[PDB]
């Protein structure tokens, strides 16, 4: 109905918390996942003391009508959160307990740099928007925060869910506002990745390698061919699965060097095959048992080097 | 309008109930359903008994409105159930009887080790918030707990549809609370699957195992990466539906082993053809004669393993 | 606002109807489809009278409010029918005319044993719930019953759209209820599933028997992969339409028909060259010129066995 | 608030008109589209006639409410629009001039006989209910009806939109009813479908046919079944973008037809081949000689006689 | 409730003004992105003058209601925004400060005439009707302007935000409108392309290329026929997230180039082992040379005056 009046200079403080039901819905492409949570705000409004005495109660319980509550947004949601009061109390000095729970969609950026073995941040932020008559500034109550025993993401481990106690005010269209910081820390679960993905790709290349201990032109244009393009499934297969990164990445950096491997492999079939028909077996021969033990070496060398690149 | 006076110290106790109608859409990657159904609510408020000689009636209907009722509400749900009144009837006592049918999408995680031959059990949690003055618990009414008999799930056998008749007791933000859990017990129809996946890749299997009985070396590395090409494509089929799990499944393990029978029955057709053109003709024959009766026997084998170590 | 008084214990009667306006997506894998029509109630209430003479006019038009409507529900629906009154009469003797239009989703289970080739019911349930004072049931007023002559279902025709004039009284949850049913019955489209799927499957199998006529190994196994390689493209893209089946159909049946005759064709083809290998060419011949011959024949007739089966 | 008193029992006839202002989501799967317009009406009501000069203003306005406007709802959508009223004025004679802003989604059926090269028509229906104390009619006012010039649609161009002046008068449950049709006619722009799939499809055909300058057999084996495995992936994105409404169509014969040329160039090749065996190589040269310029030209026949068909 | 009376003529003016918060969901197939922004307003209204001196304030605070409020409309949005109001002012003079954040889809066709090297504009249009008593025109205040720090679009860089000055009157409906513009300017982040879509596709053609060092029949026919598999497969990639383009772009015409060059390389190949049956090794030889050179000097030329072509 309106702010509580200031006493001499104060500002007022409104003291937060977020505890977590449930998260769930973490989507990859678009970015986004979905939570549900309960929401606490505390603040001093001295117009709503009462004597226990002549009232004979302990708190009074409120609608929310009837009484000033003070707005407060999430900043990065694509709508507006769906929230029902629980519960309203008044303690006989003037403290007001409210307690709300809601359901939104956050947008959160995702880096993918180590794609099978990365670890994100999430975060949520709580703004307020200061009155005419009153400047507004937020606080965290630790004792309110805290996540469910039983929450869960598929395919992620949930580390913490902690808040930066620090708001960070600053002036946006003529008036002041503060905000919070919630985080959310989880890693991922890469286990699933290595026999699906991981070790089918290193048979088709050993498969595709096995050319070098073989004459025959023919078989070795079969054996190399057709091994490119299960590889070309394969890479469908894995790159459907996650959005346009900006920048490079872990997974494309060695999809392209298996691309690179396959192509000098032609090469060196077509020049052998080219050494044969010129009646020079000899450099043909040499050739192909030098192929035979550079590629796997190479091959060994890079992986690792792009290995400590990334992860170092 | 206010909760009921207790006498002395006695908590408020509500008798629960749920009757389902339709339950449908159960998404495996989502690990979502949709349910609906009917929830009915009884519990003791002094303030409405009246006599019914005086009144003559026996039953008073009342409005949603002027009439206290407790507030229940689902814990795994993504949004609030969207639920209307269908009868209030008062007993002339006091005892209330309520009635009100609803629709939700229910979130439940899965197991999915033994996939194709998988049991399941679905929760639905119900939870009430006791207010400051009175101090509510659940119970359940187990002549009111039942589903449809038309109730139809595609590729499920429903088993049963029960309730732990004792509810959990906790303190949860500076309240107490109680929560009883519904049960939802399916199992899945696995008879379509054997003739639309397990046979065909049988078949495809000793297709490039008769590479055993040939001497050509282009036909066996035909046959062998053509029949790779085609359990790509098959196990990226069957993988189409099932979502990612944190640990070993029984199809996953089942594919890295065909995927490790490509690769060794490659490296023997190779092996054959170099010991051919090595002038050593009788150790290929030795070693093909070795492998048509190798292969086939390890795979039982190893078949027999798994199964015993997943369904065992 | 309250339902009228019974004369001794004569149960209230409802004449229903619904008249169809448009039918629309009909979705085989959720097994529901959308409807849009109009509905038709008329009760009794005595309390409504009113003479024509000193009235002058002879029907009165009321708003929905201030006037008793009973709750007419549908079973199989995923939510609410979304629903605006349009008119409402009342006749001098007290006879009430109601009128609305809705529009829902309806579930509705499907039968796929005959799949290209079936016919479907779909059914529409409505049920009213007995309040405390007066027992309500249902009846059908056949003159408000029809479908419109431009409603469409792409791939379907409509045959007929009637209702069961016996309704079935139940006890649900200590009260009764009056149920009725709706039937409209469709068939399926199947001619343009000739040239599209099954042609293109007949030519690729007699590509794949032409390999009876040669006696190049090579070109006898790259024939025989390649064409059981476009096979399982074609048995993807037929199967990714229909939803899980748990009994057996006579699609399913027929694709795997087609699996075992390439893997025996497979089989016929490697047993050849090892008979030719071995300076045996008069059992190779006698061989080939068999099967040229037994395959189309044993091809046909079990089609015929099927076909008797499955549609008999 | 009531309909204006009858005039000599003449009809009350309004005056309608639609003006585009957006048209998107043209979803040929469902065959549907939403829009967005605006809406005048205007009838006569000579209990709002008022004097000018004594009123000292020109015209009056009115709020929704506290005056009489009809019913007027659209046929063919999946639900009532959504309305907010934007102007309500009368003139100083009875005449009240009305505009208001709304946004649906029309069901309308779309015809694919010509896909790549088809031109569309989409309806909007208005009709209007008679009530039990006066007719109600429809007319078309010129004026009002027009098109946005930044109205778009993906792919398609936009010819006219214009309105059918006679209604439809009929009686349907008891009532008289007035239809009008809004007709949008649309062409889809069809050059960039030639080099996309026209073109690329023709280039594999005619490498398949380069099969009838060459003996090897195991080569023209390779270059027909290989040839029509591309034809088949092509197939697949030409179904990806091809609308998912079955029904005959030209495509699905251009596609047909190359099916059938695949099987008869196989036969062509193994009777070649069989013919070469049996030591008759004059008639193997002579049927490859005249499979040489069979082929095109009973394709080009083909091709003419089905688009003189299917376009004329 | 009423529009603000003019002194004498003069029209009234709304100054406007809109800060972005998040952008996101930039569809191409659809042409659409979200948005999440504030909006801001401020008009003379002289009803509401007051005296700061004889109130004892400075500003006053009024609720959306008992207030007459313009009605700001976008006109390329899908559906009416949701909006909420954050503050209302009232200066003595009589200036109303209107705060309100709001959230929409918007329509914006793309160009994609150099789809992987592009930029894009975005419009917002903003809208309002003169009553039958005032005219209203709109403005830009350019301190109201502006975009957040943290803004993100996946894949894209934010260029600008700004307006266009000058609105553009005109009559619509025998009503005068005012329509601004707002341009969002984005470039596109195209190095993630290189890598992923460029170069296999290179190394691909040149492992085509490579039949010119052979004279073996069977293999060049499986390389080239291999690679053109390999080819359309990635066109399927390419193509998946692409929506249609009127007129030609450089991606289709790099693609049908390609699918050319493949055809002329097949025609090659069939006149070279034709000439080699004929017993003509001399010419064979000569085409073969002039071929190594005239593929890839060709293939530079003809993407140079295409790249020349579009990017002028
Ligand atoms: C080759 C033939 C044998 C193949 C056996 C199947 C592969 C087994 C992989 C096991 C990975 C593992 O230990 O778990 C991954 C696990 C992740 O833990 P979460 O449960 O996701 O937390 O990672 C680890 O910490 C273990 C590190 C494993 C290294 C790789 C092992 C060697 C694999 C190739 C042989
Ligand atoms: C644009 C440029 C790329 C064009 C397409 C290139 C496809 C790959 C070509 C393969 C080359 C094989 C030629 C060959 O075998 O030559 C052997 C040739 C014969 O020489 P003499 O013994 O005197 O006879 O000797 C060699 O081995 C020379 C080295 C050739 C292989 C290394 C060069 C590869 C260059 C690829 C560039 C791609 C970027
Ligand atoms: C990582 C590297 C991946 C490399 C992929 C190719 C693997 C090798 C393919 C098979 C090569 C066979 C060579 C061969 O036959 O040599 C004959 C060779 C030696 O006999 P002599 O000539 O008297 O000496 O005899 C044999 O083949 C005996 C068996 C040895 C090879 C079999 C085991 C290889 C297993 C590789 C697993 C890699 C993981
Ligand atoms: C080879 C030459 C034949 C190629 C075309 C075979 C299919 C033609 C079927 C046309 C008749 C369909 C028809 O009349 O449908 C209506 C009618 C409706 O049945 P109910 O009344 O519900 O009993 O359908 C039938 O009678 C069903 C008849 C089933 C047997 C014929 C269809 C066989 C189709 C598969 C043939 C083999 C395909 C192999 C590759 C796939
Ligand atoms: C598990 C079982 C399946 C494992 C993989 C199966 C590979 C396919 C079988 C290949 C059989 C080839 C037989 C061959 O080449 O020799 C023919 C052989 C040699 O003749 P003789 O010198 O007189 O002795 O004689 C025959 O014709 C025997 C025919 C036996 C094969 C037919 C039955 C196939 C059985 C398949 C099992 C699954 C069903
Ligand atoms: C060799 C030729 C290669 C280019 C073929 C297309 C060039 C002609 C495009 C012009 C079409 C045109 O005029 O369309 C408008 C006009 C609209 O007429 P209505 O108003 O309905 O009377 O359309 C027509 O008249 C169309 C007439 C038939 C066009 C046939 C075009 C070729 C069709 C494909 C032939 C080859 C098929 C190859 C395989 C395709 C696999 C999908
Ligand atoms: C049941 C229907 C499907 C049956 C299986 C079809 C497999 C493909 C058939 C291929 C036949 C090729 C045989 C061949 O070349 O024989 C040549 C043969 C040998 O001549 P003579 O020395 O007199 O003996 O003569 C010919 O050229 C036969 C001419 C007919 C061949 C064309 C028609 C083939 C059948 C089409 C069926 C379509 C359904
Ligand atoms: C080896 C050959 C080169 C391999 C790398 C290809 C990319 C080279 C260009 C990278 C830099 C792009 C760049 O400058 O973009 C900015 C700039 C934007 O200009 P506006 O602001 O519109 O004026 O873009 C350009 O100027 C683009 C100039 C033409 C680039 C041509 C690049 C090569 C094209 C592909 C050739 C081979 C095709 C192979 C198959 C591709 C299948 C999709
Ligand atoms: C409809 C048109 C499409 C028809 C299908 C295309 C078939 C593919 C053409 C293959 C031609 C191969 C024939 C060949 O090599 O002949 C060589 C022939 C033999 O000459 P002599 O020794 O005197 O006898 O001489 C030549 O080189 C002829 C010229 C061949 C190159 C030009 C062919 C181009 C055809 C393009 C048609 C499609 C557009
Ligand atoms: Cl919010
Ligand atoms: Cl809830
Ligand atoms: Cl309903
Ligand atoms: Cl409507
Ligand atoms: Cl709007």
């Amino acid at each position: 109905v309106s702010p509580p009046p200031p006493i001499a200079d104060e500002p007022l403080t409104v003291n937060t918390g977020i505890y977590l039901i449930e998260c769930y819905s973490l989507d990859d492409k678009a970015e986004t996942f979905k939570v549900n949570a309960f929401l606490s705000l505390s603040w001093k409004d001295r117009r709503l003391a009462f004597d226990p005495v002549r009232s004979g109660v302990r708190v009074k319980t409120y609608e929310p009508e009837a009484i000033w509550i003070p707005e407060i947004r999430f900043v990065n949601v694509e709508n507006a959160r769906d929230a029902d009061v629980v519960d309203i109390s008044v303690s006989p000095d003037g403290t007001v307990q409210y307690l709300e729970r809601f359901s939104a969609r956050v947008l959160s950026p995702l880096d993918f740099r180590r794609y099978p073995f990365d670890s994100q941040t999430l975060h949520i932020y709580l703004i307020v928007r200061s009155v005419d008559t009153r400047n507004i500034v937020l606080a965290v109550d630790l004792e309110k925060v805290g996540k469910n025993d039983d929450v869960f993401l598929t395919g992620w481990d949930i580390e913490s869910f902690t808040a930066v106690v620090k708001p960070a005010n600053f002036a946006l269209e003529d008036r002041l506002e503060s905000k919070l910081d919630y985080q959310l820390r989880i890693s991922r679960q890469y286990f699933s990745y290595i026999p699906n993905i991981i070790l089918p790709m290193l048979f088709i290349l050993f498969i595709s390698w096995t050319a070098f201990w073989s004459t025959s032109y023919e078989a070795n244009v079969t054996l190399v061919v057709s091994t490119l393009i299960a590889h070309i499934a394969f890479n469908i297969l894995v790159e459907t699965n996650l959005p346009k990164t900006p920048a490079m990445t872990y997974t494309g950096a060695i999809i392209f060097m298996i691309y690179l491997f396959y192509f000098v492999a032609v090469i060196e079939v077509t020049v052998q095959h080219y050494l044969k028909v010129e009646s020079q077996p000899a450099r043909a021969a040499s050739i192909t048992r030098a192929s035979r033990i550079a590629f796997p070496v190479v091959f060994l060398l890079a992986n690792i080097i792009l290995a400590f690149l990334f992860f170092g």
